[PDB]
């Protein structure tokens, strides 16, 4: 007695049941309810009836169903939901590219991604058409309306995957909860024996660094996907479906293309996933999350829509960050030179590759925390291996002698507990109260000696200098100028997980795969940044003029400081502020190569060695030893000068340094030769004029807030770039490579 949909504002002329599973279906006719799954989409009453009730012989099916529904999912088994989840025909495009139309498949065909990737209109149970013919038939009208705004809002139910890509990885959820159907057989990482990619986060999991929720919409997708906010699920499928297949494939760009096949869902809503699966993809491309890296693209191909693709950017700076920023917007099809003041690309990473077997870095060489870390990706795109830090690290003393690992660890302890004491210290005091992280630990220390009564050996002592020159090492600073409150002020957010690992082929060669056929323009030291007028107007130190619409900096914290680069307008008082309340911290780097592994019989086999320090003077003055080949059949050493030793070989010359290393050597060595070095550098990135430093770090008085501050934008058209920008994570060639990467999908945008 009804032959229009049961739902209001139905467009449907002419419901038709799409089930006709009862003898006795309305077919095209009336019934008492027309049951609503789409504007194109419904069933009858009768056919309803079949499934529903125990008299009717469609019961066993659905009860059986229904069992492995709700054992599996969270969701009400309806026989609404039993219809689109097993019921609905599958749609599927001709692959035609002059055709393109969407046809449905008849009741009894199961969707497949080969179907998907090679369907023709009037292709026949058996995967080809004579002529082309079949393709002139007229589509579907209801296809039409799929990709209108109001047919969306008119689904009842989501679209739920079956066999996604991302089910492996989504074991722990509810698979309804995640996009995917609780009805598949499919019901960690992504494959791989290095293990690094861990795209989501496990339920109620946090504390991972660039792990995603796959349950729920993160704000900065509601506001680019606000259509989704009565419900998620079809958005999480796609974007979780996505990422499961740009990391099974981070080789290649991830296309619609690529992604068609993989979704496979009955019904209508099929075609509304395709038509979003493109959109969702340049969100994810645009943001960094998918398709980046080292990404080779072709000259041709590019990764957004033209409508992305007019703008132009002067990037400063061929570091790590303005080569993350240049090597994105590159590849979204937007104009891009690069301004770098060296004769290099790299900045602080600078890779010395004249030491036989080995490639050692003047600059960075370590990765901290491989999971989810860009740098692990890049490597995986170039089939490079990094090294894993062994555990052991002896701490030699000068004489000879071997520390016991009990004093090592009573002593790291301690040190542990001086920083927790601190911690307590500070969580109360402002800005204003700040001293010194230097000041209150030797305060602490006194305070610790004095109301304990205990004392500590001369061994044990130097043994806690060991350990405090690390932190110095770490904030790339004397521990006086470091800030008590705010020290580790990053640490408050999620950190990467996973190995500590030496790059073994070295940065550079990330850093030149991301630099491969830019516009990058050397010896280019940009002196002043216009942006007063309807250009940004960049000239470099000798005059020659480059004008873009918008402009990246990705210099130094040390050059913003030392004010190498005019800005007019000028910076805010603001920002100046924050780029002052941030020190340049410094290290130096010391490379040896000896004729032989005269460390071995000593070392055996060990990553590094530890130079118990004879002082609190000399502490930072060569305390690690790395052995630079984990092959073990190089010899090559390095070291590293920090903290107050920086200074100390400011007024000293290359070979008096080199001198002062050995003499440390020989004493840790005492009992047995060292072979003189047949080669070395030392390095001087504090007096490197275009770099001034190793890394940031927060000054007394400062704030994390600096590194957000710094990055902020000026009137959308300055954007800042670089190690000093990442208030998650500073100091790294990680952050700087993803402050880059964040800079982009910034100026992509509008
Ligand atoms: C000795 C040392 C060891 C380190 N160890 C590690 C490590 O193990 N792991 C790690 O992750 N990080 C390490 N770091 C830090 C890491 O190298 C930096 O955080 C990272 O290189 C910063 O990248 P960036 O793009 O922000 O800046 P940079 O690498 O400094 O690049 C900025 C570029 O700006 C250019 N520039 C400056 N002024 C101008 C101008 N006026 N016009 C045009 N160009 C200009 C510079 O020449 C430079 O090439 C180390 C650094 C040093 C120095
Ligand atoms: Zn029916
Ligand atoms: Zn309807
Ligand atoms: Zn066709």
């Amino acid at each position: 007695k009804y032959r229009k949909c049961e739902k209001a504002g139905c467009t449907a002329t002419c419901p038709v049941c799409f089930a006709s599973a009862s003898e006795r279906c309305a077919k095209n006719g009336y019934t008492s309810r027309w049951y609503h799954l789409s504007c194109g989409e419904h069933f009858c009453n009768e056919c309803f009836d079949h499934y529903y009730r125990s008299h009717k012989d469609g019961y066993d099916k659905y009860t059986t169903w229904k069992k492995i529904w709700t054992s599996n999912g969270k969701t009400e088994p309806s026989p609404k939901a039993f219809m689109a989840d097993q019921q609905l025909p599958y749609w599927v495009q001709c692959t035609k590219p002059e055709c393109r139309k969407w046809r449905q498949l008849t009741k009894e065909i199961q969707l497949t991604p080969q179907i998907a990737k090679t369907y023709r209109c009037g292709m026949k149970p058996n995967t080809k058409p004579e002529t082309s013919d079949h393709c002139s038939l007229p589509e579907d009208l209801r296809v039409l309306e799929v990709s209108n705004h109001w047919w969306y809002s008119m689904l009842i139910l989501p679209p739920l995957l079956k066999d996604s890509v991302a089910a492996p990885l989504l074991s722990a959820y509810y698979p309804d909860c995640v996009g995917m159907s609780p009805s598949c057989t499919s019901t960690v990482h992504v494959p791989g024996m290095n293990r690094y990619f861990q795209p989501f986060y496990q339920p109620n999991e946090c504390g991972k660094a660039l792990c995603v929720r796959p349950d729920v919409m993160e704000l900065d997708e509601l506001y680019e996907f606000p259509e989704y906010s009565r419900d998620p699920t079809m958005y999480l499928a796609l974007r979780n479906l996505i990422l499961a297949l740009w990391y099974t494939n981070c080789k290649e760009a991830l296309t619609p293309q690529k992604c068609i096949p993989h979704i496979i869902v009955r019904g209508l809503v099929r075609i509304r996933c395709v038509q979003e699966v493109e959109r969702i993809l340049y969100f994810m491309t645009r943001k960094g999350l998918i398709n980046t890296g080292v990404l080779s693209v072709g000259a041709d191909q590019y990764l957004l829509p033209k409508d992305y693709h007019n703008k132009s950017v002067i990037i400063i700076g061929a570091g790590p960050a303005g080569l993350a920023a240049a090597r994105q917007l590159h590849n979204f099809g937007i104009k891009v030179t690069v301004l770098e003041a060296k004769d290099r690309i790299g900045g602080r990473v600078w890779d010395d590759k004249s030491f036989k077997g080995v490639t050692v870095g003047r600059g960075a060489q370590i990765v901290n925390g491989c999971i989810n870390n860009p740098v692990a990706l890049m490597c995986e795109q170039l089939g490079i291996s990094m090294h894993k830090f062994g555990e052991r690290c002896d701490l030699i003393q000068e004489g000879g002698r071997i520390t016991d690992p009990t004093i090592d660890k009573r002593m790291d302890f301690h040190f542990n507990a001086l920083l927790d004491v601190v911690s307590e210290w500070r969580k109360d005091k402002t800005q204003l109260q700040d001293v010194p992280l230097g000041e209150k630990i030797e305060e602490i220390y006194k305070a610790f000696i004095k109301e304990s009564g205990i004392q500590f050996s001369e061994l044990e002592g130097q043994v806690l200098q060991f350990h405090l020159s690390n932190l110095e090492y770490a904030c790339g600073s004397n521990l006086h100028q470091v800030s008590a409150r705010s020290w580790d002020h990053n640490e408050f957010f999620a950190q990467f997980a996973g190995d500590h690992t030496l790059l073994t082929p070295g940065y550079s060669v990330i850093i030149e795969k991301l630099a491969e056929g830019l516009d990058i323009q050397l010896k280019s030291p940009v002196q002043c940044i216009d942006y007063s007028g309807d250009e940004v107007q960049v000239t470099t130190t000798d005059g020659t003029g480059y004008s873009a619409q918008k402009v990246l900096v990705t210099v130094p914290l040390a050059l913003l400081q030392k004010g190498a680069i005019q800005f007019n307008p000028p910076l805010s008082e603001k920002k100046m502020k924050a780029i002052n309340s941030l020190g340049a911290g410094i290290i130096e780097k010391i490379a040896l190569q000896f004729p032989y592994r005269f460390w071995d019989s000593k070392v055996q086999g060990a990553d590094f060695f530890g130079h118990v320090p004879p002082s609190a003077s000399k502490r930072g003055l060569f305390a690690v030893f790395y052995d630079m080949d984990p092959q073990k059949k190089h010899s090559v050493l390095m070291s590293v000068i920090a903290g107050e030793a920086v200074a100390s070989v400011r007024t000293l010359d290359d070979k008096q340094v080199l001198q002062q290393c050995m003499a440390t050597l020989r004493e840790l060595f005492k009992e047995q030769e060292v072979p003189d070095p047949t080669k070395y550098f030392v390095t001087r990135w504090s007096t490197d004029p275009w770099i001034q430093m190793a890394y940031s770090f927060v000054k007394t008085g400062g704030s994390g807030e600096a590194y957000d501050i710094i990055a902020e934008d000026i009137q959308g058209t300055v954007f800042f770039a670089g190690e000093a920008t990442n208030r998650h994570f500073p100091q790294t060639v990680t952050g700087a490579y993803l402050s880059g990467v964040r800079e982009a999908s910034k100026i992509a945008a509008f």
